[PDB]
């Protein structure tokens, strides 16, 4: 396949990107740096992980460097849940582009449909252990991110862990300006989401799919989870196409028509990891992949769970 995908606002996308969540402060920018080096045109950030000015450290000195064109790179980034206010929210846009050191945004997404009371901490919480929300739904939220794009902050907004019925909410909005370009969302064998997948693209929403090689490193990770990375019949599809799991597990989204986003710190693991366009998964390797879903979610999280906008059941 092509190695970028055309969204619904006209631009391109480079369908493998880099993912920097848990990627160290002290490791990242070093991790940025091979990445554009050895290829890679898309980093997928966000504020709520902490490390964007690390990332914009490496992105500005490779623009520096005149390794690369800014047009040619696709950054990524998305709106924390405490700043899903009409006030808050291109604050916190310009604080990612500053950040970032860069003066547009290729994407922009609400990081979850949920929003939080507005505060220092990423996490409010009630004295029960209960997430504190805001009353502002997703409708005003992508209002505001409409503005952004009418400002020239961003070049494309979008959305991320929406469910099919808040999809739909959207796409549905009394007087919706810019429908949105992207729904990024967990997907890999385990979580294989043939329903949402099938709804979006039908609705011309391009899909990204993240935590593709089921995050082993994610913080609350149990030593008896399923892995991805370890199951003997993925390990027996990569080594009859002579690859490692892990680029079959980055090749089967990218064969779905998904962007997919693995993170390393690795130097090379991320190298590895761009090595996925000389290969090809058949038909019947991507339906045995698909037929390993057993609905497991890497990213859940019950303090959340009674948020009125909560996305899964
Ligand atoms: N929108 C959202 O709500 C959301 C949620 C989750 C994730 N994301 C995005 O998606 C990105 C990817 O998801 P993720 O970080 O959860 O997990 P992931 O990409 O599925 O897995 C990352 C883990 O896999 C390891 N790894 C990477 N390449 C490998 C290879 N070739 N062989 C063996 N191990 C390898 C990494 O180790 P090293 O780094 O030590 O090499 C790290 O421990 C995130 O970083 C973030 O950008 C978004
Ligand atoms: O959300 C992500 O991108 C990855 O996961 C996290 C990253 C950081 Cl830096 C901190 C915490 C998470 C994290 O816990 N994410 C899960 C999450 C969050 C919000 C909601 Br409404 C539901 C939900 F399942
Ligand atoms: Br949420």
């Amino acid at each position: 396949m092509a190695s970028r995908i055309l969204l619904n606002n006209g631009a391109k996308m480079p369908i493998l990107g880099l993912g920097t969540w848990k990627s160290p402060p002290g490791q990242v920018t070093e991790a940025v740096k091979v990445a554009i080096d050895v290829g890679y045109r898309h980093i997928d950030c966000a504020h709520v992980y902490q490390n964007e000015n690390e990332v914009g450290v490496a992105i500005q000195e490779k623009l520096r460097e005149q390794v690369v064109k800014r047009e040619e790179l696709f950054i990524v980034s998305k709106l924390w849940c405490t700043y899903h206010e009409k006030g808050l929210v291109k604050g916190a846009c310009q604080k990612t582009l500053s950040d970032l050191k860069l003066d547009y945004l290729d994407l922009y997404l609400i990081h979850w449909p949920c929003g939080f009371k507005p505060g220092k901490e990423f996490f409010p919480l009630d004295e029960s252990g209960n997430v504190v929300p805001s009353d502002t739904n997703i409708l005003d939220t992508w209002a505001a991110m409409e503005e952004l794009v009418d400002e020239g902050l961003v070049k494309a907004i979008g959305i991320s862990n929406f469910n099919h019925l808040q999809v739909e909410m959207i796409l549905n909005k009394p007087g919706l300006k810019y429908k949105p370009a992207v729904n990024q969302i967990e997907c890999h064998p385990y979580l294989t989401q043939e329903k949402l997948i099938q709804y979006c693209q039908s609705k011309g929403i391009v899909v990204t799919a993240y935590s593709p090689l089921g995050s082993p490193d994610r913080p609350w990770a149990k030593p008896e989870d399923p892995s991805l990375l370890e199951d003997p019949r993925i390990k027996a599809i990569a080594a009859k196409h002579n690859k490692t799991t892990a680029q079959v597990l980055i090749r089967f989204p990218m064969q779905r028509n998904l962007v997919v986003i693995p993170k390393s710190v690795t130097p090379e693991r991320i190298a590895e990891n761009f090595k996925v366009f000389d290969f090809e998964l058949s038909s019947q390797d991507m339906t045995t992949l698909l037929s390993y879903n057993r609905n497991w979610r890497v990213c859940a999280l019950l303090s959340c769970t009674s948020h009125k906008d909560y996305p899964f059941h």
